[PDB]
């Protein structure tokens, strides 16, 4: 099935981001008290983590392959927003984002995006 394939591909891609060096910081949502950042959810109004994306792929919340890309990019956009350009967190965010964008090409996930935009 069309939706079954890019669901499978999105699961493999999000799993590789979780195994990427330093990717564990994007796995779960930030605990404001534990991570010593009490203003995180005053700055980030649309939080997103790898586990959030995995749940949506598990429950079947995505209707279009672009919805997966937007949630993942939201993680890296929240990262570059709250974290200073040179910090350790921002560095790893830029690293995984570059890895994620290259995976969308080598896995062919963009092909599901291209065919989906013409359908709609
Ligand atoms: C996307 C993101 N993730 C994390 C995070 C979460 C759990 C554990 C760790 N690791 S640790 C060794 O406790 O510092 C980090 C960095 C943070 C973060 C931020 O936006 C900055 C503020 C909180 C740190």
């Amino acid at each position: 099935s069309f939706n079954k394939q890019w669901y499978l591909l999105a699961n493999q891609i999000i799993q590789s981001l979780s195994k990427y060096e330093g990717g564990h910081i994007f796995e779960k949502l930030v605990d404001a008290k534990k991570q010593n950042c009490p203003d995180y959810y005053d700055v980030i109004k649309n939080p997103m983590s790898f586990s959030c994306v995995k749940t949506k792929l598990k429950k079947g919340q995505y209707g279009l392959p672009t919805e997966f890309i937007k949630d993942v990019q939201l993680i890296f956009d929240n990262c570059s927003l709250y974290n200073t350009s040179g910090s350790l967190v921002a560095i790893t965010g830029k690293n995984i984002e570059a890895y994620f964008n290259n995976q969308l090409i080598v896995t062919g996930y963009n092909n599901f995006v291209t065919k989906a935009n013409t359908i709609n």
